[PDB]
């Protein structure tokens, strides 16, 4: 027997991985309505296997909540487990493009299947040497059924998936149906580990936030000979060239800094995180992994007022969308506090107030600058600027004007 | 106060990420002289910049180990910390590209001393409100030796940085023995956290793991349009087509995949780790990150019988790399197991002679396929593929396999 701590950390790595790969065709789109077409194409691509690759992180999170200890057999199966997620995104893109070619959806339902079988054989593994499993499982009597329940809910999505492969040679459209219906029965008809969700947070925060640099080491740095050919051999006037792609990287980095710098501090007082929170926090992530391409859109910068300003409103959209639904898991949060949250940030606690601005800080700040693209839309693209200048030093000075808030209202 | 676990396995996540960073344009370099110029100069840049990364997050790691517990300013002043962080593979990149020109050595002595002086302000800040210091500080009488101590230690790099950066102007390499000399220092003229050399050798696992299939699911999607005209518009002859890059894949995630379990495997028995285990580990790292490299030259599989005789050997040389510095951690340990490992690995316990079996398995493997490729050089080469199907499953059998040996030198 082994702590299992490592091996989840490992795969809520791997798993954030995977679930964030498809934004970077995204961000590595070049940008008549074929692109317009080409862009949401690869925009609803990457969301839908973003879903797909969280739910399959949440059925692995609650399969090792049923599994309390790990072992070197489960740890290599782990590992099977992690291989065969990792095809998710291919398969699912596979099949999109093809949509009625049978081998790409036989393909993603052969993932799904053993992905599904994997599990099983974990389950089988665990519960044949009890003293892997959690306490809970252990001394209860009904250990078989407790076998049964689990390895029909690890097996349920494998069987639809089997049945649309099946289907696919003589009815498509059914095949489909019974794909949609494999995500619609969990959730259509519990507590998530808020490690596992912290560690998943983390990953695919890091991911957004460096993606732009990323792609900045590979292509931008400046080519002696271009240097010496176009720009007459001064590297300070090649590095001017690309200044945009430095700025929209600060900007990028900033905000999604401080979008993770808020869900630290909310995660900081959950006690325990119920299914909830962890759907608002995959819409949050989801909505989190296009600020790069917001920013990217921003800092190229056409100089036509109508390109910017619909460029400043989607990148504001992008922002508000993002942190709209950290505010949403606080709010829901505080309608079971007395079970999900410290006493620290109860209605009415020493910290509520601040907790509040802290997560309403950014919602707030987008909704201005949106509404000022249509007040003041000739100000507007500098006052996004002023906003991204703003927002991080209200955040540092939060706690102060917290507190000149209270001041002024106890007299008002 | 808070507590500051969550915010340095996001540090860890960010500096795993920018120390791999470098590893991409060595796995899109498509591979007569200036090529393999070309490729050597890619890794080398790899190598000297991981390095410099790793420098960087050993740094950190001590820093924040002087800093018991958190804040909102100092998780702040820690988002601008690895935001000058996430400069340095790129200004290292350009300085030697340009290495004549002072304004790279000038960006990169900038990114430096940017670097110290956050570090300094943290150390500032963390000094000033001394109940945010490890207990340990805080009930030392010396708190101003301390402090006078760390904050020199944390503004050493800057002070040689700054001095080359002057230095350029004048004297290059002058500039640069300064440079080597911030990182010669520190190693010339102590314990290291073993969780932020878990989570950092997570991140770099787990991004090494999955580089391949990265590349694929942007590049190896058929096009439509490409399968109607030159694949007569059959599906699986355009997959077929790309067979060898799924192969590539495969290869390098088991490969990664088992190193990190033997790793983990490793570190689940230390109780602490000291330098010289966290200089082992990092160089076992930066040889990892060079799987995706040498199984990406396998799969390709020039039928040439010289060429493919090559690609394995340097394969098996870099694994061989990659797996005996982790056996050289634990050789390492051995020598002060009594305080760095658990007794169960002490020299005669009961799971001695299995972890020195699971790490010994990798590098016998390789140097065996290497000496097969000298001696047995028609079959060597099946032989390597051999070892790919042998290794897994000596890990799943392991116990049985040792159980076996210990039998047979029973009698014998
Ligand atoms: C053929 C390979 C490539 C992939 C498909 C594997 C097949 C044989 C597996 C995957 C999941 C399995 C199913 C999982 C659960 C159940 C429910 C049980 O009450 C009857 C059997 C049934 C319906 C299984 C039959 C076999 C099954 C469909
Ligand atoms: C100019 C900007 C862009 C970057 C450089 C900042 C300069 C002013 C900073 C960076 C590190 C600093 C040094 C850090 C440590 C010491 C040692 C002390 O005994 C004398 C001052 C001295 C030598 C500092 C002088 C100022 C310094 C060199
Ligand atoms: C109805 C059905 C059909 C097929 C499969 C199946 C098939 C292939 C496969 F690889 C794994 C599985 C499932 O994996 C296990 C299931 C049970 C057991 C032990 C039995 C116990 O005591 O509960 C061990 C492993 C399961 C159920
Ligand atoms: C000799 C020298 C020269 C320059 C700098 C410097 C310069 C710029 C900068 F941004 C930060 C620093 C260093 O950051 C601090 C140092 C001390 C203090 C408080 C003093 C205490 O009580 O020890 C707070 C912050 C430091 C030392
Ligand atoms: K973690
Ligand atoms: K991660
Ligand atoms: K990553
Ligand atoms: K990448
Ligand atoms: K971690
Ligand atoms: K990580
Ligand atoms: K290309």
């Amino acid at each position: 027997i082994q702590c299992s701590q490592r091996m989840l950390s490992f795969s809520d790595a791997l798993l954030s991985i995977i679930a964030t790969v498809m934004i970077l065709p995204v961000t590595h789109t070049e940008i008549d309505r074929s692109v317009q077409r080409l862009l949401a194409t690869r925009i609803a691509v990457y969301l839908m296997t973003f879903l797909i690759v969280t739910v399959a992180w949440a059925a692995h999170t609650r399969l090792f909540q049923v599994v309390g200890k790990t072992d070197d057999t489960l740890a290599l199966l782990n590992l099977a487990c992690m291989m065969t997620i990792t095809f998710l995104p291919y398969t699912f893109s596979l099949m999109v493009t093809f949509p009625d070619v049978p081998l790409g959806i036989f393909l993603f339902c052969v993932c799904v299947i053993a992905i599904g079988v994997v599990q099983a054989l974990i389950v089988g593994y665990a519960f044949h040497f009890p003293h892997l499993l959690s306490p809970q499982i252990q001394r209860s009597a009904h250990r078989a059924l407790y076998r049964r329940h689990v390895l029909g809910i690890v097996l349920q999505g494998p069987a639809l998936c089997f049945a649309a492969a099946i289907f696919s040679l003589f009815f498509v459209p059914l095949s489909y149906l019974l794909m949609v219906t494999v995500i619609l029965l969990p959730y259509v008809s519990e507590p998530l580990s808020k490690e596992r969700v912290e560690a998943f947070s983390d990953g695919v925060y890091a991911i957004v936030a460096t993606l732009l640099i990323l792609d900045i080491c590979e292509d931008n740095v400046p080519d002696p000979k271009d240097v010496k050919e176009r720009f007459s051999g001064s590297l300070v006037a090649a590095l001017s060239a690309t200044g945009p792609r430095f700025l929209a990287y600060f900007g990028s980095f900033a905000t999604v800094g401080l979008l993770w710098f808020a869900h630290h501090s909310l995660f900081l007082h959950v006690r325990k995180a119920t299914r909830a929170m962890g759907l608002l926090n995959t819409l949050s992530l989801a909505f989190v992994g296009g600020l790069p391409l917001a920013y990217q859109q921003t800092s190229a910068f056409a100089r036509q007022p109508r390109d910017e300003l619909e460029r400043v409103r989607v990148s504001c959209t992008i922002i508000f969308l993002a942190s709209i639904f950290q505010l949403a898991m606080w709010t829901t949060a505080l309608l079971h506090q007395a079970e999900t949250l410290q006493p620290s940030v109860w209605f009415g606690g020493r910290e509520h107030v601040l907790m509040f601005a802290k997560l309403a800080l950014y919602p707030c700040a987008s909704l201005l600058a949106f509404a000022s693209t249509c007040l003041l839309s000739r100000f507007s693209v500098g006052i996004f600027h002023l906003m991204q200048i703003a927002v991080p030093c209200a955040f540092l000075l939060l706690r102060l004007l917290v507190g000149l808030a209270l001041a002024t209202l106890r007299v008002l």
